[PDB]
């Protein structure tokens, strides 16, 4: 009797794709006993089920339904049995022997792209320049590597003169402007972003995209007593807190920063104070896709300084505070 | 027959920088009543392992180095014979100090720059892998006058933007240095030094093209290589700036805009002076070369794309 000698030590067939029907082989198991055939099975590591091997023929097929997003790999150990041989010449024992088989899963395209958000909203200024930030999307889903891997485009109604509006990077999500928005205040542009993952070749989702036209008198602006450089290093929280406090009055309203800068004062606000800061600010209500009015915004965050003092003080540090919120200085020098 | 403890063996990793000597495992096989020795069969091919042949201890015999190889795959023989696999993997260690690409950037600001803009950005990468050549920068500025900052780094992605404001500042300029520090700041640094220099429009040229500025701006790092390997024939380490990317502007006071072609406003600054080219200099490079300039901006703007002209932005009109 001559203990079964497998082809190979271990086996490592080629990926199985996780959408693999039953009956899909994954390998071929051979192993071979001088003058006795051979019974192939399966005895550790299948404890799920996934797999089957034919005794016979000692092909390896899928037996039920896989899921890369459950489980990526499986160790196998068949074993390998010679049939006995008792006739009047010939007395051959059954013997054994066990093999590894490592079977990976490959990762399919059964994700579609989903954004954080459903609905994007954001604003532009009239004097905002070219190429200017609105804002990021980003989409992702569940899929690995290049099947969760997104290219972002817009789709956006027609403007007349060859104008396109706004575009998306590619890759990165970023909404930029694409137009100079001269006395447009008040206009606003609804649009989609569209996320195809496998860069682009594969599976879509979207969200919907509304950007508003504001300028000076939609803003206000948010004197503190840290310097602009802290305010910006921290803006997103700042900017997510702010949202709250709008949200409670505006249901919906997003907050957007105009620009970070020194604090400024003096004689027709000509100084600039590096260890303070003025933040300005709008909010766009998605009720009437346009800026929040300006003296309704300044209600809001004045009546809530000291709960807003409060929430901002780890970023601010103890003692950091809004000092108080004024109309932008252009405006009423007027 | 000896009869192993384990199958096959998967020790913990082994650092790169493992010390001669260093355990890696421990190999246990025992047949009753009869002593066990232990020696390595194959896959040692390079020589990087030793074993005890009493203890069973494998250890380091040689230096590693994740770079060259990650992982090893022993074959162990006990005798009193039975083999046993050893799965060994090399841990990668923070030996690489962050590069920065380019050794000196050169950037600008215009006097109206606004507060945050972007300026240029900045990358270092190092051989090592994930946490160990995950970057984090910062900037370190000589002293400005009244506490200013000067310019701020986004500490993961390397975007240098302004951090004061440049009014009458036109030919004043900032050298600082860019740290990379590896493991997210807490590893390895390298460093680059960075020039920025003021500018107003009385330094800058308007390249006018047919095509729109929706295509030059996705296009505008090659473009802007491009145009410097231009200037650099005349100014060596010339760096051409991107002031901004429009419409063409035409008309009185150049007051209309035509989205179908594109302005594309650009100076450039001389490393060897800190301030911009004069614009007349920087007039005759691009002027005098526009047919060789068209022909490397051919790939980028397609077919029958052509800068048209070079023209002089003016206040007065
Ligand atoms: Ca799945
Ligand atoms: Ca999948
Ligand atoms: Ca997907
Ligand atoms: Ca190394
Ligand atoms: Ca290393
Ligand atoms: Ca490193």
């Amino acid at each position: 009797g001559e203990i079964p000698r497998f082809t190979q030590e271990e086996y490592r067939p080629p990926p199985v794709s996780e959408l693999a029907a039953k009956g899909t082989m994954v390998g071929l198991i051979s192993a071979a006993a001088i003058n006795q055939s051979i019974v192939y099975s399966i005895v550790s590591g299948n404890e799920e089920d996934k797999f089957g091997i034919n005794n016979i023929t000692g092909v390896i097929y899928v037996n039920a339904p896989l899921d890369y997003e459950t489980r990526t790999s499986y160790v196998l150990r068949v074993q390998a049995d010679s049939l006995e041989v008792v006739l009047a010449n010939l007395r051959v024992p059954s013997k054994s022997n066990t093999a590894k088989v490592y079977i990976e899963i490959q990762d399919e395209n059964d994700h579609p792209p989903v954004f954080q958000k459903k609905f994007y909203i954001g604003g532009v200024s009239e004097d905002a320049r070219m190429f200017a930030s609105v804002l990021r999307v980003k989409a992702t889903d569940k899929d690995t590597g290049n099947y969760s891997a997104m290219a972002y485009r817009l789709i956006i109604p027609p403007i007349k003169e060859g104008k396109e509006g706004f575009v998306v990077e590619t890759y990165t999500g970023l909404i930029k402007t694409a137009m100079l928005f001269h006395n447009m205040r008040r206009s606003y542009f609804k649009f989609q972003v569209i996320a195809t993952d496998d860069y682009g070749k594969g599976l879509s989702g979207k969200a919907d995209v509304l950007v508003s036209v504001v300028n000076q008198l939609d803003m206000q602006v948010i004197v503190s007593n840290v310097p602009p450089t802290l305010v910006e290093k921290k803006i997103e929280d700042l900017t997510e807190i702010l949202d709250r406090y709008v949200q409670e009055q505006i249901p919906g309203a997003k907050v957007v920063v105009e620009s970070i800068g020194a604090r400024r004062h003096g004689d027709a606000f000509s100084l600039e104070d590096y260890t303070k800061c003025d933040l300005t600010v709008y909010a766009i209500d998605p009720q009437t896709n346009r800026a929040v009015d300006r003296n309704e915004l300044f209600k809001f965050l004045d009546g809530k300084l000291l709960d807003i003092n409060k929430d901002f003080q780890p970023y601010y540090g103890e003692g950091g505070r809004i000092l108080e919120i004024r109309t932008p200085e252009a405006v009423t020098s007027i």
